[PDB]
């Protein structure tokens, strides 16, 4: 038991460095890191529902999207953390590039992550993302609104 | 030290276990799980700055504050995570609970939320949580603006 879950979790963390690197062209290929059957996407958007894009085939798609409108993304400052489940990583990191989407002007964004990815087989069954979208509002020159502070204590 | 590293982790975690169970009156006491110089908060707002509470005595009036404007909160679907880090722990989990903010009206608020615990000397030297703020927007009856999707492909 404890050789197979070492050896899982050995070969998981390789897998998360890789997919945290990858950037530029390489993205076309990220898919591959997926299970078929593989889930990833954008866990907290202005509606309070996940983007999730499902299926390894519809993860693909969705990268030649990104090379559009995010076409120069690279995360940096990554921290991955194990935990007890050799198949469970979370990563803490910041992402930036710019931002290109459609009717919107061109910007900058950048942001703080975390993503948790689960493994099934060797290859991530579940990638998920959370970030505060505040900051991709500002980035799409989209305004805040600011919760009222006066009567809080400061 | 191996076992120096399992016997920090395993007090650890009862440590984080009891945060996140801390409910009610207890909440007047939860600073007593911080350092003297721990650090609290919230790390995803409007602003984008956090709202750190820095120090066990600021952590203790912070909590009067929380018992008014969060009366019957509860943390549940708690999943707690150990890491490599003996000392740094991440909880998955929702809350939810009554919201009555200064001069909003009384709501009800539910979000899913990440928590960093970071420890020293058995007790938390920072914790920090995640969240999507545009839920607490919602809680408060503030409108939440709306990335237009009609270009992006569905
Ligand atoms: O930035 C993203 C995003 C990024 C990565 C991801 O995996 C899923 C979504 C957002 C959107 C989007 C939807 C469909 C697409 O085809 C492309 C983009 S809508 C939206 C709305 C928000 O309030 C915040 C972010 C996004
Ligand atoms: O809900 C909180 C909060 C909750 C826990 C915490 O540890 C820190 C802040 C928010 C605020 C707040 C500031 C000072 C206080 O004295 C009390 C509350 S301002 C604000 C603004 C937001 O866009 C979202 C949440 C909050």
């Amino acid at each position: 038991e404890n050789r197979a879950q070492v050896a899982a979790r050995q070969h998981n963390r390789k897998i998360v460095e890789q997919y945290m690197h990858t950037r530029g062209e390489a993205r076309l290929k990220r898919h591959l890191l997926f299970t078929e059957d593989g889930v990833g996407g954008l866990w907290t958007t202005d509606s309070g529902q996940p983007i999730a894009i499902r299926g390894r085939e519809k993860l693909g798609e969705h990268a030649v999207w990104s090379l559009q409108c995010f076409p120069d993304w690279v995360w940096t400052d990554i921290q991955i953390f194990e935990t007890q489940d050799p198949n469970w990583f979370w990563v803490e990191c910041r992402g930036e590039g710019a931002i290109v989407f459609p009717g919107y002007p061109r910007g900058q964004y950048r942001n703080h992550f975390l993503h948790s990815f689960r493994f099934e087989n060797g290859l991530i069954k579940e990638q998920r993302e959370f970030m505060n979208p505040c900051e991709q509002f500002r980035s799409l020159g989209i305004e805040v609104p600011e919760v009222r502070r006066d009567g809080l204590p400061s």
